[PDB]
């Protein structure tokens, strides 16, 4: 199950790093293996809180609702985590997810801890008024015990909670408890743009997974082992599951020349070797129901996991790949777009077959990065780039004028050259400048710089295509370094 | 079974009894009050439960992780009260059960407190004093940062596994780090030693409470006529089933007012003497060496003292000491439940059938919490009780007694009558005035006022000798009144 | 012989006397108890001291920089008591010594306070009344931001060179600038006028304190038998040196209970009359014009009054009065140290040589500290003392007297009313006020502290050296506070 | 000692500036001269505090430690200072150093006050487990009386302390008092890179010294007045002392075209007319002991202070220059590296024969500028340039593409102006926060040097730059009091 796999991953990663850590990372009496209790400190969750609060139903009825919150690590003061509305949430689930969140944050180098929430409520049972009342009471109860403050803990949306729920979170801390706090509105991430949101929030995960895939494809050394090399172009990719992540990943990946051979979903699959236009399929999906039946698309009989392709993106529920299904696959690269779609056993088969598996701890951190950017914007009290767009535009025009004049007063006998016309792509960028470009640039830079680090760690620790342990080792090293010089 | 089921059953029975009379002529509409009474399902569960895991460094420089819990049941009255236990078998269920019990226990004696309990999975007789101090320090800091220790939020108290030494540390920790700017920083914990801000007479609190609780029912003519024995303490026999703090301190006070002890038990063989056992000589012998084994002037008693002939048997050793097997052989008349629930629920039925009253454990041992409340008040006052009134009262008494002889001499005229001399008891009271007198008087008044309320509640609902379900009904009604009139 | 050296020597002697038996008599391992006596090392030095330099604008528009100091000594009890002096003689070491003395003075009386003292290097005679207000307000401003004025942190008090005006000017400034949201902002200081939240009986507190201190030791049969007089007031003459607030308010209460005053000293010639001197007439004469020089009821006694034949001496004028030179020429068998350190340590050896009792200054003049504590408590309680109980007590007393009357009438059957109270009781009932309560509290506190001091002298086989007994008492109490602290 | 001279500097500056400030700085009844009480307000230190806190040693014996801290000026809320761990600290020393810190911060337009602290203890005879206890207790005691706050006072490490202590202070403050403050970790500067530090902090002071020397060298008028040609390549320099500042200054000076004639330290001096490679010298020094016995260089005998160099950097202990050796020096420019390496008496001799001396007040501000940048980062909760590097890269590539397209349109060819130079490619590939920090430091030093040069001519001052800098700082701090009430 999912609760034990994270602990197993941590245990596997904590034994590989200890030998190198004890020797060349301390400055006595060989009593440093006893200092490896720092790993034991990191391993368990710090705080867990259980709640039971009453609400008033529409028909004059009283009910009790129970919720949970867990904070794993507090080496970084702002804890980060999501809120889940479901009727099957448990303490162990939030424990495991909070434990995963701190490593996820540490991988992409954001200064956040780890958290997770959960309310034993079925969303499709209550009126919007009742949901709002539940949200308000939960916010108040969490804030009274020190679990909501902008400098303490910051909730984030999930699959079962939209931005509407977290619009209510903001104007309950800022109206009751954080009235005197100047940064009261910064205690939540994922709020709408009108309330202090960030542009480009929706397409964060798709751009993140696209950049993560792109970074590894353009690596000659790694691609040489798989025997495909070049880069993009003529590559064939298939996606299973057509959520937000899958849709945006397919769009951004097809924009750069990749061909989408097939698309999977809960209903019947879609198969077309000629390629599928993401825009047309998205329009069909939004028009009516699912993609069951699509023009210029022959339905695929049988599972698409074994279909012939180059990149496979399993952006769906967990445990999509098992030991039995492992030998039958044919894709040379698996890009884990969801939370743990591969069983630990199947990793052994993939390693034995010389198949690269991009870890899920790395690929889908674009949402966390954009949430961090939103938190920074809320702290700054100003949208990004508002005070610099015109300045850069004027500087670029001046530089072009200088180049044109320098060229003119060199051949100034016959010629009216005008090297001051920006290209159409540059003109469109200049005219359409906004904070969305800044957010996307920051995301791309972050996910390139954090890919270089994981590649270096994998090379250093003398391990092959097993990138998951490399990511876990990198995160554990960072956390141990944080604890080491703190006392 | 476990105490959780027992307290749940007690609450359910009390709520079922009180619901019928809580709506008729108690609330001011289409019989919708049967839905407004859903407050009873809000009081039942615990509001907050917190789980900890914090590191310490041992004496040999080795790190380890210690986990603890803290649960708060009700918050209708802000300052919560509870104890802290240092044991290796503490669990989340037990701490919630004790927290739930504490609210009703406080409500019975009209102290304005909530309910809470704490536990640390630790063995106290396994560590040096330095690391015990470190554990307490870190536990207090972690519990304070989440809002669980504040003087106006939550106040702890010593349990059987902790002492005043372990809470002088708590008071110092809170007053030094977090509550530095709070004028009532030292009021964040009770049970402190007298030098740090304690209250006199704390050790003899529970025994005085047990004595006053017994004496309240002893002088009740109706109950004595019902169960057939003379009122007062003229010729009465009590057998103590334990020589701990509560038993030792309560057993002296009974003898001070004409009661005779015939048998005393312990974890070893009991000592029996029909002529009587001297209180003062017994504890000197116990302190001289080991336990009461081999005590002179007392032939050993073969068998179980529970079935021994007595009238005021006090089961103050442990829990679950009266099952359905030994119940039929009990030849007592009044059972003083000094311990924390030593009678099984099934034994209550046979005791009622035999027409033998049992003083509830929810009422008999509230002297400790009452004295803790007085200590909290004293720390909020920044002055000892009676400091500014002893000399004034003495002068007033002397003047008032002087006036009488002046008036008599004015009337009768010439001899020198001298009614201005007080008795030996009054002289000792005047010269020996201190805070413990005020504390004892307050405790006696509190239990005297609670006893009559229990009488009235038992008479209201046509209950006989079932005082436990009457005390529970009192607590439920009193805690419901606060909720109903607030919204 | 600066006060710092004397207080350091007193503390050292007390620590040396107490430690040898404190090693094992009261503790609980393996004889590290002697090595855990760094607590006495922590006791001696002052924890904090702060120096200031703040500007003011004079009435003529000129600017000036003013210096000030404040020191905190123990902080074993969170609030700290202290005074403020406006004189061009204050230094850091004097402030530290006074704070150290105040810590033990509070400890010996069982009042939960620390030790503090402040000073400003100005001469009040060279400043306009308007300039003093702004100087004081700026001093409070600078002192508040560093955590030295808070009601739960540090609470000052007036002194010889300051009055109620400064206390008002600091209370309102703190309540209006920093402690705006505090509910006990007005409790940050003591000595305020009654209108601003003061307490009754503040002015006559020290006189009652010294009177009760003398009265407690006069009735001690054991000391009186070995000293050589008859216990109890009566046929006992006393003299007072220096005639200020303390001297006047002590002489009044001493004469009220039957003590004849025969000589009064001051900065000028003394006045002597074997018959006695009426305090009221002397006070009226002093208030009428100038000093008490030329009193038309006695003779201008020549020579130092310290050698005058009497039983009780009150050196309440200034310090370093009784030295070794005039030590053997005195005749009084009891000396009451009204002021702060009127006897040099060298002179005390002579008094101990010929069994002359000396009441320590540490314990005698604590009435001001006690009444300041009571005023602080009243400000905390937000209500004057005895507001909810005077009529209740009156009704209870009347009911008790009526019950006695009716019960007596049952036994014998005409009117025999035991209902009329005595004149002293009827007057007390009518004129009830919180002044009675505070005086009663002062009397009880002094009575309870005197016996506690008496115990330690028998405990350590000390003779008539009560000063070291009081110092040992304070040291033991503070050491206990640290010991059970952790 | 080192307090009378710093008081005299302020006295001279105030006497110089008072007349102009009362005459030409306003547009009433000649009572403005009575307003010069502001100058006498500035001089004395505002607050000083002494401490006595107990600790228990490893063997279990209790000890008492004394500590000091002084805050000079409160005209700007956050005060910047330092912590000294030595058994030679006194109230006079910390007061004088805080007073100097005030003007040092004021010169380079850094919005901080003046502060300084010291603990009277010897770190040599204490274990690592005891130093942490001392630091934590000192931090707690200093915090409870309002001396540590992020908006109150920000301590910094000194020569006797390291970055290990700063981490302890930050951890202690953020766990007890600053728990409720979002800016808890901004209370201390100098923390390790993993706790909130900034890259390039280690090489701050040397780079600042190099920038100051470079800025004064390029000033044509000053070189003409001194009497030698401008430019930098032909010059030669000699250092004294091989600490951090000397090492980094020598490295940068050689990297920008200078020859190191000699190097001096506590041991014997090392001399080579052909120059010394800083990398080889640093490797030799780090290999074993001092720089004694360095090959490829002659063992100079005597004092290097009289060497026939061009510019001299006395980065060593105080009072290294006095009247005795004043006339025997031949350096045209003296660049003070440490705090006050020359006596005020020698300044007259140096001015007598037009020898320019660069004040230690201005040349030593790199470490405080970088500290200000670190404080700003800790407030911003994000690294510098994280959200702008890749945007700037795309903007830079688009300009080159536009130029390429326009040139191809005009001539047509296959012109390729898209490729950047070999240095710009390395710059864009290796962009990081150190570049931003260095650029900010260089800008600050250039602006400060221009300001003091401008103020030198306004008051008709000669080659005396020390008094010019002091006058500039006094004038800068006067306005804050003047336009406030």
């Amino acid at each position: 199950n999912f609760f034990k796999m994270v602990e197993g991953f941590f245990d596997r990663g904590a034994s590989i790093v200890e030998d190198k850590l004890v020797e060349d990372l301390r400055t006595e009496e060989q009593k440093r293996n006893r200092v490896r209790g720092i790993l034991r400190i990191i391993k368990p969750c710090n705080h867990v809180l259980s709640l039971s609060f009453p609400i008033r139903r529409d028909d004059g009825s009283w009910e009790v609702i129970e919720g949970y919150r867990a904070q794993h690590s507090q080496h970084r003061t702002p804890c980060k985590g999501g809120i889940r509305y479901s009727t099957d949430v448990s303490v162990d689930e939030v424990k495991a997810l909070a434990s995963l969140m701190t490593y996820k944050c540490a991988v992409v180098d954001v200064p956040f801890g780890g958290a997770k929430a959960g309310v034993k409520i079925n969303p499709k049972n209550y009126t919007d008024n009742e949901l709002e009342k539940i949200t308000r009471r939960f916010t108040m109860e969490l804030a009274k015990k020190g679990f909501i403050g902008p400098g303490i803990d910051v909730p984030a949306p999930d699959m079962s909670t939209g931005e509407r729920e977290m619009s209510w979170i903001a104007d309950t801390y800022a109206s009751t408890i954080g009235h005197y706090d100047i940064n009261a509105h910064a205690c939540v991430t994922g709020k709408p743009i009108s309330q202090g949101g960030i542009h480009g929030r929706i397409s964060a995960t798709g751009r993140g997974v696209f950049h993560g895939i792109e970074n590894f494809i353009n690596e000659a050394s790694y691609m040489s082992i798989l025997g495909m090399t070049p880069g993009f172009g003529d590559k064939t990719f298939v996606v299973q599951g057509f959520g937000n992540v899958g849709l945006h990943s397919m769009r951004y990946l097809h924009r750069f020349g990749a061909k989408c051979i097939a698309v999977g979903e809960s209903d019947g699959s879609i198969w077309n070797p000629d390629g599928i236009d993401p825009k047309e399929l998205e329009d069909f999906k939004l028009q009516h129901g699912s993609i069951l039946g699509f023009p210029k698309a022959k339905p695929y009989e049988g599972s698409i996991l074994e279909a012939d392709c180059d990149i496979l993106i399993p952006a769906a529920s967990e445990k999509q790949l098992t030991k039995s299904n492992a030998p039958r696959v044919k894709a040379k690269i698996i890009a884990e777009g969801a939370n743990g779609p591969t069983t630990p056993e199947a990793d052994k088969i993939f390693l034995e077959r010389n198949i690269m598996v991009i870890p899920d701890l790395y690929l889908n951190a674009g949402g966390v990065t954009v949430s961090y950017f939103e938190w920074l914007k809320n702290l700054n009290h100003v949208s990004y780039g508002r005070l610099t767009f015109k300045y850069e535009r004027d500087s670029n025009y001046h530089l072009l004028m200088s180049v044109q004049e320098s060229l003119e007063r060199k051949f100034g006998k016959h010629g009216g050259t005008i090297p001051i016309v920006p290209t159409a792509e540059f003109q469109d960028r200049i005219s359409g400048a906004s904070e969305k470009d800044i957010v996307h640039s920051g995301l791309a830079y972050t996910m390139e710089r954090s890919a270089r680090q994981i590649m270096r760690t994998a090379m250093k620790y003398n391990l092959g295509l097993d990138l998951r342990t490399a990511a876990y080792v990198n995160a554990i090293e960072k956390v141990f370094k944080v604890y080491n010089e703190a006392g």
